[PDB]
């Protein structure tokens, strides 16, 4: 499914991402915008043969099992297809594990390059939260 900006902001807030590990809601919405363009079905293969998955483009080398990434870990304990669902619960639960891993939201290259240091509050402006 393709989320709206404010629909997504509201879904993430309900799932506890607002200020999780100190990252305001705007950060999480910007990251989703630039990773997947709000689309839960988004996939992208990497040169290393791992694939990203879902609205926050979680990676099959570390976080989920896809069945085709040798010597991968499955740290979130889910098949990567679980990350492509219209219900974003699996993606949010896994994100919280990722962001707690020492490097923060710098784990998402689109966030680091496109959101970090910007006025991220613009992303949740005008939404009823």
């Amino acid at each position: 499914k393709v989320f709206g900006r404010c629909e997504l902001a509201a879904a993430m807030k309900r799932h506890g991402l607002d200020n999780y590990r100190g990252y305001s809601l705007g950060n999480w919405v910007c990251a989703a915008k630039f990773e997947s363009n709000f689309n839960t079905q988004a996939t992208n293969r990497n040169t290393d043969g791992s694939t990203d998955y879902g609205i926050l483009q979680i990676n099959s080398r570390w976080w989920c099992n896809d069945g085709r990434t040798p010597g991968s870990r499955n740290l979130c304990n889910i098949p990567c297809s679980a990350l492509l669902s219209s219900d974003i619960t699996a993606s949010v639960n896994c994100a919280k594990k990722i962001v707690s891993d020492g490097n923060g939201m710098n784990a998402w290259v689109a966030w680091r390059n496109r959101c970090k240091g910007t006025d991220v509050q613009a992303w949740i402006r005008g939404c009823r939260l």
